[PDB]
């Protein structure tokens, strides 16, 4: 019910990210955002998705958002694309399986003061996480690297399937406000690890606008 | 390759019997028997058909070369329980050998614990699983029947607004489906640590993970008997926590 009040940009449909597309679909979230970069992947997906769930508003886009224009663009409708035109959406969802697309948009949610969670599962299928991040708040995409250690083709949809209910999980904790949304969830499918944590902001981060939306945040006061 | 050679029943095809059975038949698991006994009330149109013919048709369609054995009826009586243990002991991959692993997605304790009873006179290895009735928290639990704990050496253990609910309950459904076919792999594969048990407090993103031995007491015989043997077979070589 409250649920169809939001809208939630998803960057990558492949993988983790179909999978989340298909729950937050069979959810009845408001308003999904489809960016992926080869009818066309996102456009197909929208199709099955819609199918699916018709109570579910889609908008879809091709571009590669690694190039400063298409760029331009995707902060467009980070920033106007909600439910109603030229409202926030609610969430990113980083769904990519390469650093270049997860930083950019990292770089895109610093600007912006965006709200965001990134997913990812390895090659290997043995692991998988996923982060909050809260631009200012906690630690960005470029503040520090991933450490936390993994304590050593049937089992890789199976992990990304585990990854994707989480992140969905905390999705609807986030936009609905119950439960306690993780900052760093972590799955090791070999031991059934599952390490949590949260990080402050790095105040020498590289990306001037994660520094910027610290400074905003330590402010309010 | 190796997944096409096993035989797994689960024991509903309600909301995680389902989710599972779907991921399983998209591994390429050799063989799925379906044990439910009530009618779709899965998609809109086969509302009125057996829940077991129903998936059936669904998971078929979805990969044609897994094999289907499915039955419906209720399990709980000694009738049909007898063609339970029958199905259990000879529907494997190979007609006349058991069933790899046997599933519980049901959602009762009688039906919980009559799969305890066949698996314990089986000697045959489960997971027995579920969601809870406030749709944020599951389980998984790996009996070995004589090795660890049986649905009857202690009584049931617990994982401590409406549209949060009816938003939750698939997730966690799909969250606990995945870790329990993600054990399921583990186990028949042989990689990794299998858990014993594992909750999931979706609440607190909280994945409380233990084992149980079993229960020298326990109210069944063949949980006892089962232990005895397997006392005999190790021999050299088990603390419970203080
Ligand atoms: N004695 C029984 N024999 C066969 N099937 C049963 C029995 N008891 C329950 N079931 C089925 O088990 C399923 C339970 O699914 P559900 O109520 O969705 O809970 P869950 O969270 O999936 N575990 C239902 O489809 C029941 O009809
Ligand atoms: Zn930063
Ligand atoms: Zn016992």
């Amino acid at each position: 019910e409250k649920i169809r009040t939001f809208a939630v940009a998803i960057v990558g449909v492949g993988g983790v990210g179909s999978v989340t597309a298909e729950m937050l679909t069979r959810c009845g979230i408001g308003k999904l955002l489809l960016f992926d970069y080869d009818l066309s992947k996102v456009q197909a997906a929208e199709h099955t998705l819609r199918n699916i769930n018709p109570d579910v508003l889609f908008e879809v886009h091709n571009y590669n958002i690694t190039t400063v224009e298409n760029f331009q663009h995707f902060m467009d409708r980070i920033s106007n694309g909600g439910l109603e035109e030229g409202k926030p959406v609610d969430l990113v969802l980083s769904c990519v399986d390469n650093f270049e697309a997860r930083m950019t948009i990292n770089t895109a949610c610093n600007e912006l003061g965006q709200t965001w969670m990134e997913s990812g599962v390895s090659e290997n299928a043995v692991s998988g996480h996923i982060q909050l991040i809260i631009p200012g708040e906690s630690a960005c995409f470029a503040c520090a690297p991933p450490l936390v250690v993994a304590a050593n083709a049937a089992s890789l949809p199976t992990t990304m399937g585990v990854v994707a209910g989480i992140l969905v999980q905390n999705v609807l904790k986030f936009l609905l406000n119950f439960g306690t949304v993780s900052f760093y969830l972590g799955y090791n499918a070999m031991q059934d690890f599952f390490p949590t944590m949260s990080m402050k902001p790095n105040p020498q981060c590289d990306d001037r606008n994660c520094r910027k939306q610290q400074e905003e945040y330590k402010k309010k006061v």
